RNA sequence: CUGUCUGAUCAGGCAACGCCGCGAAGCUACCAUCUGCUGGAUUAUGGCUGAACGCCUCUAAGUCAGAAUCCAUGCUAGAACG
């Protein structure tokens, strides 16, 4: 409709240092560095203080300003993973065959391997992003710690994991079997 | 091997390739043998993050995987005015 403007207010916490140009936009924290760039969209950005950044459309029509809180939550997602990380947690369901599920090195790159997939002989491998931790837990039995500072490669990385164990030609309402994200949250608390 | 002709023998001619067995060479047969490649991008579909719409949502920005599909690799010709 042609909004003369729309804001957003992101809120830089006290150990954080956003640091913004040409829209290519870097989040330094206690746990490192995370970069991202959004030269796809067009918006501006303002300094309104040490702990807060305004974020503007000017003139956009509807789609646009949906854009606006898009680009806000994604840098405050980098802000919570640069203070206080991301953690998903994946649980093995299996009605007879146990899945074994090992993070294996190959050509020194990490990958995780899951084995006796509703007892098939086919192996399955998902190459392991860059900067994402994989761990077995060991409190909760058959149970996978999925860990980094971007929320977007963690969340992805599991989604990997999750897809590569589909079930075919069954009724997946009978064979539940797989490896689903459980939890969603924050490596710390 | 038959009939006939060269007097006989030997050696030959002819039968509008005389007839029969074998027959190399060459050609040839799923009637024989050999050989038929591996990267990227997608469709349907299933997802991630995520607004619009304080919630939600695979979608709007962004993004992942994925078909005998597509484009290459490979193969054939080589523009007779490249």
């Amino acid at each position: 409709m042609k909004y003369i403007q729309t804001d957003q207010i992101l809120d830089i916490p006290e150990g954080v240092t956003v640091d913004i140009k040409a829209r290519v936009v870097k989040v330094t924290g206690p746990r490192g560095e995370l970069t991202k760039d959004l030269k796809h969209i067009d918006v501006t950005f303002n300094k309104i203080n040490n702990r807060a950044i305004k974020i503007t459309v000017h003139n956009g029509d509807r789609k646009h300003v949906a854009a606006l809180r898009t680009v806000k939550s994604l840098i405050a997602n980098l802000i919570t993973g640069v203070t206080k990380g991301y953690k998903y947690k994946m649980r093995f369901v299996y009605a007879h065959f146990p899945i074994n599920v090992n993070i294996i090195k190959k050509d020194g790159q990490d990958y995780v391997e899951i084995r006796n997939f509703l007892g098939e002989k086919r192996v399955r491998e998902v190459k392991i992003h860059e900067g994402v931790t994989m761990e077995i837990s060991s409190t909760q039995k058959d149970e996978l710690i999925v860990s980094g500072n971007s929320l977007e490669a963690v969340s992805q990385n599991a989604a990997d994991i999750q897809q590569i164990c589909r079930v075919r030609n069954k009724d997946i309402r009978k064979f539940l079997d797989g490896i689903y994200v459980s939890e969603r949250g924050t490596i710390v608390e």
